[PDB]
């Protein structure tokens, strides 16, 4: 499924992830754009091996399981494969467990290279939520 912005932002605040750990939902959203353009069936492939799933492209090398990444763990203890369905609750879950293992949104490549320090509430702006 691609989402709509104001369609994702409604979803991820549902799900809870309005200034969840002090980032809010635009930053959310920003990162989904330029990790996945929006695309529940993104995927790419690392240097190293490992694989890259679902709307904020998290990587098999420690969070999912996706059968070929040999020395990876699997922290949110969850099939790759459920990271790409059109509804995005095992994606937020995971999401969740990134963003407080340490380093914040900065697990992200895309947010720490296009959406740190801009306007992020930009990026829902008109939408009901
Ligand atoms: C969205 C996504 O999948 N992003 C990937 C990043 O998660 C990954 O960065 C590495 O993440 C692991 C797990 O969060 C980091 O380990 C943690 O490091 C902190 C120190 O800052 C420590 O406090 C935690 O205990 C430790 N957790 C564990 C389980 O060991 C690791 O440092 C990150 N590495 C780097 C270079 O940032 C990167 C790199 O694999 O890929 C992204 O796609
Ligand atoms: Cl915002
Ligand atoms: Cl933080
Ligand atoms: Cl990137
Ligand atoms: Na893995």
């Amino acid at each position: 499924k691609v989402f709509g912005r104001c369609e994702l932002a409604a979803a991820m605040k549902r799900h809870g992830l309005d200034n969840y750990r002090g980032y809010s939902l635009g930053n959310w959203v920003c990162a989904a754009k330029f990790e996945s353009n929006f695309n529940t069936q993104a995927t790419n492939r690392n240097t190293d091996g490992s694989t890259d799933y679902g709307i904020l492209q998290i990587n098999s090398r420690w969070w999912c399981n996706d059968g070929r990444t040999p020395g990876s763990r699997n922290l949110c203890n969850i099939p790759c494969s459920a990271l790409l369905s059109s509804d995005i609750t095992a994606s937020v879950n995971c999401a969740k467990k990134i963003v407080s293992d340490g380093n914040g949104m900065n697990a992200w490549v895309a947010w720490r290279n296009r959406c740190k320090g801009t306007d992020v509430q930009a990026w829902i702006r008109g939408c009901r939520l």
